[PDB]
């Protein structure tokens, strides 16, 4: 037994059994390779490339390779890749019953449910859960791993579009082989091609938020994993953390809060308002990394102007959030604590006029970090150890038992 | 930002950001009364009773009382509890679909699908989430809380059983209501009320198994329910690492090593051979908190030994286990490095020659644990914060992008 000193911004609270850090909040769980953040300079980095560079250069299958494979993709393994994934993207009948039997449920659950089927007849996963049961991960299994990640990025869209059609009463519309990742999903939810501005806006968020830090979902994934248990049940607990109403939902709490607004010459009280203690907190202003503008704020806002100089802004969301953003940006308050706005100020407001039903937010984002969550599993099996956390107990001890009719 | 001393035994990785506590071993993440185990003296207590009490005087219906609410139940309060759990062991025909749609594949997968599917439609948790959507947690939202605590712990031997009858292609057996927790268990699984003897063992084994501190399992509920997401998404979690070959598979080896040894003569040359590196290794023997004989392995084998006293040993397991274990008791080896039979030494025996397939001991256990999964949850939620640990980046910076053709 030794003793570590941690280093925390967090909460700690007493116990016998020594300090307790709330939450875990920055215990460190392994050194990764996959992104990066520099909080103070706002910048943003996957596998050594900055994120502005991918926004602007790459696609989603391609910034998938990456964070996968950890590195860019020849010609050769970016269209073979191309070309497995688009073989994944169909669910196996089983999972799309499941998703019937769910139509009527919370996407979520849904999601949950879904990745857990897909994963109980994938004969890779099979082959992989009897290798991991005999303690075996080498060369094949590490291929199986590989194999069993292209699937999980690849069908997520899959199940969530075909949950949208069924929970509308509509009539599911398969993956088409010809359509890309992004494009192939707006048409599985409306089953026409998708305007390419709206494509881009789609492969354009996936991009942007396909791993950032270790948040609950990630985390979820690694404790699971540890135990080697399979992709898809890490996957599947991952979508259990993330449809918590503290991991997610800003953005759909940004659009809904700017349409209550409803006029941008509210912006500034609304934000001397947020200075003020028990005032109601902007969403998507501020974050525990970054004290610069998110660098995937600043390029998806330029994607939403984009969209509503063709769509026009008719509930004046972009109007509003703009606004709100411009005295953000010159409250001294804000600018002191170094508190900028984030991704999730803007990403629901495409999404938002584009016809995306607000439960349907927290699965695209689940689309785009998939890849993330897969990565860091198959990263922290390159040294797996099973989390072995203790609680401290407080409890009494040999209580004697009562018989029950003298209680 | 500040220090925060933190005790392990486990392995420190060092890093640019800062010590890594390798797989978070020991690491303090709440205080607990639900379990305390003393490794040193091989005592386990449930709320402040040791295990042989419960074991003896208990049921699982009362133990679960016990674990959930943390106090033993009037006489009021157990009946109305039992009335509850009957009420609530059938489970949601949505629900019935997803497993029939999984009845090919792996139990464990339909009991993470099933679990999530049954949370999906349950009004109770709707409301659950409604409330926590808006941080609301007050009286009304435990109340509602327990509810699902108590569903899922009642439905838990459902969805087994459900899927073990439809994975041999029969007709599901629907929960008798007049039969007990464990009764009806293994009434729902063959289709007959089962003898007494059989009814004691699944009981002792689901008192047994209900909590045992923070395992794997346990903390992917934590993790998941840190960002209050709701209890059926935490015990789906919690089934998802319980799956992997780290978390449990012992007791069915132990089984299969028996078989394969076919004769007890062997024992003391397998015990020896243990006592070599490397060696081959004893299954459940040794433990990394129990440096005495495991309390449960001790009351589980009496049990065992009752069982096959009325049934028969026809496979000899019994009488392998039995020779095994003296053999270790003996050799001072053992004894010198505490090294001693723990639960999963003895508890695949029963469970074989009850005819339940091997793949459905690991499922037993989540009937049994899933108690202490809610239990543990409604404890964090009593000052939850969502776990927010983090991984060090190391790896390049500013990499430059380069076209697709030249790459
Ligand atoms: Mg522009
Ligand atoms: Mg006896």
């Amino acid at each position: 037994e030794q003793t570590v000193q941690v280093k925390t911004t967090g909460k700690i609270l007493q116990s016998p059994c020594g300090p307790i850090i709330h939450g875990l909040e920055d215990v460190l769980i392994k050194s990764t390779s996959i992104s990066d953040i520099d909080g103070e300079k706002g910048i943003l980095w996957y596998r050594g490339y900055r994120i502005e560079e991918l926004a602007r250069l790459s696609t989603y299958e391609e910034v998938s390779y990456l964070i996968l494979y950890g590195r860019l993709p020849t010609k050769r393994e970016l269209e073979d890749y191309i070309n497995r994934m688009k073989k994944y993207r169909e669910l196996h009948p089983a999972t799309v019953e499941v998703i019937r039997n769910l139509a009527k449920a919370h996407p979520m659950f849904a999601l949950e449910a879904a990745v857990a089927a897909e994963g109980a007849y994938d004969e890779d996963n099979q082959k992989l859960i009897e290798a991991l049961s005999v303690g075996r991960y080498k060369a094949e299994e590490k291929e199986l791993a590989y194999r069993i990640a292209e699937k999980l990025v690849a069908k997520m869209p899959t199940i969530v579009a075909y949950h949208y059609r069924f929970s509308r009463g509509l009539e599911v519309v398969r993956p088409r082989d010809d359509l890309g990742h992004a494009a192939n999903f707006l048409y599985m939810m409306f089953g026409r091609e998708p305007d390419p501005l709206a494509s881009r806006g789609i492969d354009l968020y996936l991009i942007l938020h396909a791993d950032h830090e270790v948040p609950a979902s990630t985390f979820a994934a690694h404790v699971v994993a540890s135990t080697l248990s399979d992709l898809y049940s890490s996957v599947a607990a991952a979508i259990a953390a993330l449809k918590g109403p503290l991991h997610g939902g800003a953005n759909e709490m940004a659009v809904r809060n700017y349409l209550e607004i409803g006029t941008p010459a509210k912006a500034k009280e609304i934000v001397e308002a947020a200075t003020k203690p028990g005032g109601p907190k902007l969403m998507g202003v501020g974050h525990r990394v970054y004290k610069a503008y998110d660098p995937r704020a600043k390029i998806f806002k330029e994607f939403s102007r984009d969209y509503v100089a063709k769509f026009g802004d008719p509930q004046n969301l972009f109007a509003i959030a703009s606004a709100i953003e411009q005295e953000v940006l010159s409250h001294p308050y804000f600018q002191q604590r170094k508190l900028y706005p984030n991704v999730d100020f803007w990403s629901g407001i495409a999404f938002y006029y584009m016809g995306i039903p607000y439960e349907y937010f927290t699965p695209i984002f689940a689309m785009s970090r998939v890849v993330g969550w897969v990565a860091h599993v198959l990263e922290y099996w390159e040294n797996n150890r099973i989390f072995r956390p203790r609680a401290c107990y407080i409890g009494p001890h040999d209580l004697q038992y009562i018989p029950l009719e003298q209680r």
